[PDB]
C-alpha cells in the first residue's frame, strides 16, 4: 500500500551519463528527379568520442552520402567530414568542428568487461527520437584485425535494431563497452537472427579509430601462410615438455613467406620474436605489423632451426 | 557452496502486488453451424482499474463479441458490459458488478516514469494461464489525443505478445506504467517487429477511460489547419528575442478556421490564450477542447494582430 | 566523472558458479561418400549432473549419432555412452567415465522457483564457444509425466537458441532451475515463436534422469479413461459441502478400466486411495504408477459406492 517512499529499480543513471554523447547521423542526397535538394536517404546513430569532435557510426549509414549531418540531443546541428571507414567492421569515423564544448562518451580503459554484466544499447531512431534496450554481455569479443576471424564481436541479448546500430553499448555505470552493429544480413537497417546481437568491443573500436585518423583506412599486415597448430591443445597440464608451433599447409605463391622462402611441412616456432603457440594469436599479431617491415621467422626444417627474414605486405583486396 | 542462506534477485514483489488485478477477458460467439451456444472466438488480458468494476482491455479482443466474460485469478467469473472503445488507441473499457470487493491495479499518479526503469509486462494467455516478461522503458510516451501523432506510446523491450496485450505494464514496485498494446500489424494476437513493443502510457489510459465512461466514445476537437513552426528551433539560447508561431499551410475548406476565416500565410501566435510555440503542442491542446466551444485565435496578418473567434468542431471520420 | 571505484550491475557470479558444468555435446557421423571418418553432424549443450558423470542434453542433439563426444570448458574431452532418452520431453542422459573429479551443476532441492525470478540460460554454441542470455521466469511449470499435458514446461523470456538448448537455466545464485529446450517447431536448432522460450523444470528433469538410469526409458502408467470434473470449481469457499469427482466420458475398449469394468457416467471419487479432486492431478498420479500394479478405484454408480480393482498398464505408442 505504500509505494510512495520506495525507489524503482532502474538503469537511468547509465542513460543520464552516456546518452548526451549519442547523436543522430543523417545521410542526405541531392535528387535527380524534379530539380534537386534535401532528401534523407538514411538515418542512424553515432557516438562522440573526444573533445575535438571525432564520432564513430556504421559505414552502412554513411555510404554514398552527398552530405553528412549530425544532430545532438542538445539541439546543435553540424555538417560532418568523413575521415574514413572499414567494411570488415562496418565502422566509419566522422569529424565535427564545434563551438566550445562537446558531451563525450564516458570511457574507462581499465575496466574489464565480464560475461553476465548488464548493458544498455543506446540509440535514437524510429517513431520519434530514442530506442534504448537492456540485456547482458553473452560473450566477450577478441580485439584482433585478422580478416578471417569470427570471434571479434562482443555478443549481447540486448536488442540491436535500426534505431540502434550506430550507437553506444554501455554498462550500468555508463562506461562504453562497445559500438552497436546491426547484426548480419545486408543493406541499411533490418535483420534475420533474434536472440543474439553484436557490437565492436570498445578497445577494438578505439584501435580502429586511431588507425583511420592516421592513414584514412585500416591497413592490415599479411604473411601469406595457412596452417594448423601441432601438439594436441588445452588441459593446462598434460603436458609442458614439448614445443607447440604452427605446421604450414598452404604458402601463398608469390606471397611474403614464399619469397623468403618457407615450404609446406616446415613448422613455425617463432614470429617477430614471439613464440608461435596458437594459429589465431599469430595471425592477429601479423595483422597489426606495418607493411615494409622486416621480421625474423624461425622454423624447424629437417630437425634444423632456420631463421628466414620476411618483409610484411598489406592484406590484399576482398 | 553455500547458496542456502542467499536470496535470488527477483521482481516477484511487483508480481504479487499487481497480478491479482490482471484478468482473462473472453470474447464468446453463438455459432451458426449446428444449433448454437458457447464458442470462444478470442481471449486476451484486461486490468481492473477501481472498486466499482471498470476494466481496460484492447478493442481488438472485444470487437464483435456476443457476450464478454471476465475471469479473475481468484476463481470469480463475471459477465461484462462494454462501456465503449477507441480504434486509434486500441483500448476499450468494460464494467463488472461485483460481490464485495475487487483487487485493483496499484496506481501512483505522482510517479514520473524514467527511460531505463525496469518494467514487467503482465498478462495471462497461452499453454496455460500467465505470460510475464521483463524489460526496460526505452522511450517515454506523450499523452496527446491528436489523431496523427506517432509518439503517444511508451516503448519497451519487454515482449508484448498475445498472451500480453490486454494487460498491465508495471515498474518494480508494481505501480501501473501503461496498458500493453500488441504492436503494429492487424487482426487478433501475433506480429512483425521484434526488439520494440508499445503500451498506452498510464496517464493517457486514465484520460481515455474517463472520456469513455462519460461520453461512450473519445470525442476529439478539431480546428481545420495544417502548418509548420517559423523561427528555427531548439538550442536553449540562440536566441530569445523573436516570437515563435505556426505559419499556416493548408486551411480545411469549410472547416472551423476557414469559417472565421483565416488565410494561408498568416502566422498563429496564440490559441485559446496559449502561446503557439509548437505545432505538436497546439494540435494536442485543440484535440482536448470540447466541440461547440468558442475560442480566440490571434494571428499576425500584414504586420497586424487579428483576433478571430473560432468554434471548435469534432474531428471527423477515419 | 568517477566511475573508477563503482561496481557494475552483473550476474557474473551465477556464471562463475554454473558455467563450468555446462558442456559441448557433439554428434559425429562416419561418411558414406569418399571413404569415411569424422564428420560433425550437429552440436549442442549438455549439463553435468553428478560426480560419476551423468549428463543431460536434448534428444534431438544426439539422435542417430555414431559416436557421442563431450568437451569441457577445462579442455578435457570424453566419448559418451547414451543411457536413454524421451521424445515427449526432448531429454537424453549420457554417461562419461572420468579422471578424478568433475565440475557439477549447483543444485538446491529446497529452492522454490518464483514467477519474476531472474534466470540465465547458459550454453556454448555459434561464432565461437558461449551463448548466455538473461530473462525472468514467466510461468512456473508442472512436474507431471502425463503425455497430454501442455503445462509441464517452465516458460521464460530469456532467449533459448541453438547455442542454448542443451544447457542450464539458472537463477542469480547459479542454482539449476531447468533444462533449456528449443522451443517448438522440428529438426536440430532454429524456431518460429519469439517472446517466450521453455525449459524442463529442474525437479522434472531429475525425475526423468533417475527413470532413464534405472529402466533405459520413461515408463508411464495408464488407466484408459477420459473424463471431466463434476461440481463447478475454484472460488476457495462457495462451497465445501459436496464431493468433487471425475465423471467418466470415454473408456478405452480393452483398456485397464474397461477390464474391471467401469462404465461411462459412473463418477470416480478415489484413485489408489487419493481423492479424485482434479482431472489433471489424477492423470499425473496414474502416470507415475508402475505397470502390473493393482489399485483400488472407488466410483459412485447408482447412488452406490463400488470399489473395482485395476491393474495398471503402460501408456501405449505415440
Amino acid at each position: 500500500f505504500d509505494s510512495t517512499d520506495e525507489t524503482p529499480a532502474s538503469y537511468n543513471l547509465a542513460v543520464r551519463r552516456a546518452a548526451p554523447a549519442v547523436v543522430n547521423v543523417y545521410n542526405r542526397g541531392l535528387n535527380t528527379n524534379s530539380h534537386n535538394q534535401l532528401e534523407i536517404r538514411t538515418l542512424g546513430s553515432g557516438v562522440i568520442m573526444d573533445q575535438r569532435g571525432y564520432i564513430i557510426t556504421n559505414k552502412h549509414v554513411i555510404n554514398d552520402a552527398d552530405q553528412i549531418i549530425v544532430a545532438l540531443q542538445d539541439g546543435r546541428v553540424f555538417e560532418a567530414l568523413l575521415v574514413g571507414s572499414d567494411s570488415l567492421t562496418d565502422l566509419a569515423v566522422l569529424i565535427i568542428k564545434a563551438t566550445g564544448g562537446l558531451p563525450t562518451i564516458p570511457i574507462n580503459a581499465r575496466r574489464v568487461p565480464h560475461i553476465g554484466d548488464v548493458v544498455l544499447a543506446i540509440g535514437n531512431p524510429y517513431n520519434l527520437g530514442q530506442t534504448i534496450t537492456q540485456g547482458i554481455i553473452s560473450a566477450t569479443g577478441r580485439i584482433g584485425l585478422n580478416p578471417t576471424g569470427r570471434q571479434n564481436f562482443l555478443q549481447t541479448d540486448a536488442s540491436i535494431n535500426h534505431g540502434n546500430s550506430g550507437g553506444a553499448l554501455v554498462n550500468s555505470l555508463g562506461e562504453l563497452m562497445g559500438i552497436n552493429t546491426l547484426s548480419f544480413d545486408k543493406s541499411n537497417d533490418g535483420e534475420t537472427p533474434e536472440g543474439i546481437g553484436f557490437a565492436i568491443p570498445f578497445q577494438l573500436a578505439t584501435k580502429i579509430m586511431d588507425k583511420l585518423i592516421r592513414d584514412g583506412r585500416v591497413i592490415r599486415g599479411y604473411i601469406g601462410i595457412g596452417g594448423r597448430e601441432i601438439a594436441p591443445l588445452h588441459a593446462q597440464g598434460g603436458g609442458i615438455d614439448q614445443l607447440q608451433g604452427i605446421v604450414v599447409n598452404e604458402v601463398s605463391p608469390d606471397g611474403p613467406a614464399a619469397n623468403a622462402g618457407i615450404q609446406v611441412n616446415d613448422l613455425i616456432i617463432s614470429v617477430d620474436n614471439k613464440p608461435a603457440i596458437s594459429a589465431l594469436e599469430t595471425m592477429d599479431q601479423v595483422a597489426e605489423i606495418r607493411p615494409g617491415s622486416v621480421i625474423p621467422v624461425v622454423v624447424m626444417r629437417d630437425d634444423k632451426q632456420l631463421t628466414l627474414q620476411v618483409t610484411i605486405q598489406e592484406y590484399p583486396a576482398t
